Order: structure tokens, then sequence, then C-alpha cells
């Protein structure tokens, strides 16, 4: 396990999301589903030039998996996935530029719900999660786990968990007062409100 420091801008955005009073927390789910949809569109498009890119799995889907015992909500997709360089380097560049644009937009009067327009919608996970774990597998690299509970650092390690084929799992270790996002009726309500037209099957698992 390697430990990395967040740069100042993204660290400030994580604190803003964790500390600001903002009741409309449900938008995190739309943001993560949108990220999954974009990752699925990317692998699908690449497969039109190179069909062997789906040798790691033909199915293009999104699964929502609540676990009351573990207090986790997992968003699983079979999209393009992320390489180690994406996790450490490329996405750090996006986090910095997207945060700067978002903070500029907020100071003007924009809302936290607009975070996805700045490419950093993933960070809306911190509206509901104390810790976020990303398990990912890209065709050009091995399976990795990125993780952060904020506090200025994140970790990356090769993941020895169940092999994924290709894609990403965003595991939300929910805050104690955010367990409504484990309830079937609540998740169904949010998906119907914000994600009804996503171009991939979204399966809401139950317990
Ligand atoms: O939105 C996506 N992911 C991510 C973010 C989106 C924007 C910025 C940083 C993102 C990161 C995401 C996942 C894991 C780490 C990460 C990150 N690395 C960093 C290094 C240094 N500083 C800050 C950092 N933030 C995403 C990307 C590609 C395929 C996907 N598939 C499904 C769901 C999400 C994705």
């Amino acid at each position: 396990m390697e430990t990395f420091a967040f740069q100042a801008e993204i660290a400030q955005l994580m604190s803003l999301i964790i500390n600001t009073f903002y009741s409309n927390k449900e938008i995190f789910l739309r943001e993560l589903i949108s990220n999954s949809s974009d990752a699925l569109d990317k692998i699908r498009y690449e497969s039109l030039t190179d069909p062997s890119k789906l040798d790691s799995g033909k199915e293009l889907h999104i699964n929502l998996i609540p676990n009351k015992q573990d207090r986790t909500l997992t968003i699983v997709d079979t999209g393009i996935g992320m390489t180690k360089a994406d996790l450490i380097n490329n996405l750090g560049t996006i986090a910095k530029s997207g945060t700067k644009a978002f903070m500029e937009a907020l100071q003007a009067g924009a809302d936290i719900s607009m975070i996805g327009q700045f490419g950093v919608g993933f960070y809306s996970a911190y509206l509901v999660a104390e810790k976020v774990t990303v398990i990912t597998k890209h065709n050009d690299d091995e399976q990795y786990a990125w993780e952060s509970s904020a506090g200025g650092s994140f970790t990356v390690r090769t993941d020895t968990g169940e092999p994924m084929g290709r894609g990403t799992k965003v595991i939300l270790h929910l805050k104690e007062d955010q367990t409504e996002y484990l309830e079937e009726r609540r998740i169904k309500e949010i998906v119907k409100k914000h994600s009804q037209f996503i171009g991939y099957p979204i399966t809401l698992f139950v317990e």
C-alpha cells in the first residue's frame, strides 16, 4: 500500500463537501451513475474500432449494491476502468482543474448540486461517505484499490479481491446518519428522479 498527499485545491474541496451544511445529499448517486455511464460509453466506443477490448467482458451494465451489515453502498460498472497512472496522475490533474473551476463557480453563486459540470462529481460521494474505496480494472493494467477517508491523503495498492474482468466499483462506507441510502425504496426513488434515462441497465440489488 502506497500513500499519497492530495494537492491543496482538491483537499480544500473535500473539506468543503464534508463540512458545508447542504441537505440535498441524494445527488451523489446521480453523479456516480453518470460517471459509470460515461466509462461504459468510453469502452463501448473503443470496442467499435477494436472488438477485442470486450474480451474482458461483453456486458455493459451498472449495479447498485446495498449492504446493511457493512453499512456500504457499492456502485459497480463494467466501463473502461482506470489504470494506476489514471488513479495517481491523470485524475489528479483533472481533480485540480475541475476543483478550481467549481470553486470559482460556487463563489459566484452556483450550487453544490452542479459539481458534475466540473468533472469532479465523484467527490460528491463525500456528502454521504466517511470513506470511499475504488476497485478498478482497465484492460491495460492490473486490478487496483484507491481509497480515502479525506484528511489529506489517499492510498493505492494492487487489489487481491475478487477479480473483476474490467470496470470500477465505488464502495461508499456511509456516515452513520446516512443509512437511508441502503433502503430499497430510497435508492429506487433517487434513480427514478435523476437517472431514469441512462443508456445501460441499472440493477438495484436487494438484501
Ligand atoms: O470519475 C472517475 N473517477 C475519479 C475522479 C474523477 C475526477 C477527479 C478525480 C477522480 C478519481 C476517481 C477515482 C479514483 C481516484 C481519483 C483521484 N485520483 C487522484 C489523484 C490525486 N488527486 C486527486 C485524485 N482523485 C472515473 C474515471 C474513469 C472511469 C470511471 N468509471 C466508473 C466510475 C468512475 C470513473
